[PDB]
């Protein structure tokens, strides 16, 4: 719902929240969406979410996450213009928190995403 973390990956950070496709990123540069938790969100990801997604996306900022940089957005798009396609049929309900978003309430807020180490793996 309002679950709101913070996460930087790609040299650009990105927002990671549990929707219709659970968590959701988005670009740092034009703060995108990912169409998924938009689309995926109404249309879950099938064949479906293959076009609608790609044809919803592609011609909308649709960019595809991969190598572990935004696996958590797939498809943002730009929340200028996914925000006006989410409130649409997309999730404008679900989105509720998503778009309220998580403000310190004045108590100490914890860090973002999970501080998780990376561990060595020597070939």
């Amino acid at each position: 719902s309002n679950q709101i973390y913070s996460a930087r990956y790609s040299g650009v950070d990105v927002y990671e929240f549990i929707h219709s496709t659970g968590s959701i990123m988005k670009r740092k540069k034009d703060d995108w969406v990912n169409a998924t938790h938009i689309l995926k969100a109404a249309n879950f990801a099938k064949a479906k979410r293959t076009r609608i997604l790609e044809k919803e996306v592609l011609k909308e900022t649709h960019e595809k996450v991969q190598g572990g940089f935004g696996k958590y957005q797939g498809t943002w798009v730009p929340l200028n213009i996914a925000k006006q396609l989410a409130e649409k049929f997309s999730v404008y309900d679900q989105l509720k928190p998503l778009f309220d978003f998580t403000q310190t309430d004045g108590s100490a807020s914890p860090p973002p995403a999970p501080k998780h180490h990376h561990a060595s793996k020597v070939d």
